[PDB]
């Protein structure tokens, strides 16, 4: 069904039309983006992926050839830790039980180097949609980083969420 592959430039087009304005951008990527996306913002993200080891992983999800979704991996490789990050699914492919697969498929990804030993993710709190999905795919609210990220006058609060392997080995 949905597969995850390299995240490429081949890609960009498709996932610029993902965000049609600057706030869409910022519930995804944080308060330093602004709209129209462009590779030059996304240009510190992409060296960090050409570091030996990588310390992030961008990944495409794709059914067959379509790309449909978005995610990140940042590695902390010293603990043992990977966060996921910048987690998207296509406006038209939203609705149609394809966020969990999609984390699925991350954590899959996340944990295939048995030296990771715990996965963890920041979500805000007003994020109905994407905390509910990652309860679902057995994340455990572990915190709640009060008024943390400054977006124009407001700030939002973070929620932090955590699955260590054992709990995702015993899920599934
Ligand atoms: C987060 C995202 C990937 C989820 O996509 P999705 O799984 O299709 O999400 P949906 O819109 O279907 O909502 C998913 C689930 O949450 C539940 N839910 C709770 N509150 C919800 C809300 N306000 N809207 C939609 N669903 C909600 C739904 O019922 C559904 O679960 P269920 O099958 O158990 O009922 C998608 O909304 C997205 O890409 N959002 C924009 C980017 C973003 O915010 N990224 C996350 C942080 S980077």
């Amino acid at each position: 069904e949905l597969q995850l592959v390299p995240f490429q430039l081949g890609h960009f087009p498709i996932l610029q039309r993902w965000f049609a304005t600057e706030k869409e951008l910022v519930q995804w990527a944080g308060p330093a983006l602004r709209h129209p996306l462009s590779l030059e913002q996304m240009h510190e993200d992409l060296a960090e992926s050409r570091r030996r080891p990588p310390l992030r992983l961008l990944w495409s999800a794709c059914r067959d050839d379509q790309v449909i979704g978005h995610c990140q991996l940042l590695f902390d490789r010293r603990n043992g830790v990977v966060r996921l990050a910048r987690i998207v699914l296509a406006p038209s492919a939203r609705g149609q039980g394809l966020g969990l697969p999609m984390l699925e498929a991350l954590l899959a990804e996340a944990f295939a180097d048995a030296d990771i030993e715990r996965v963890e993710l920041n979500v805000y709190d007003w994020n109905a949609a994407a905390r509910h999905l990652y309860r679902r795919a057995g994340f455990r609210e572990e915190g709640l980083r009060r008024s943390a990220t400054r977006v124009g006058r407001e700030r939002w609060n973070v929620v932090l969420m955590g699955l260590l392997r054992q709990e995702w080995a015993a899920g599934g």
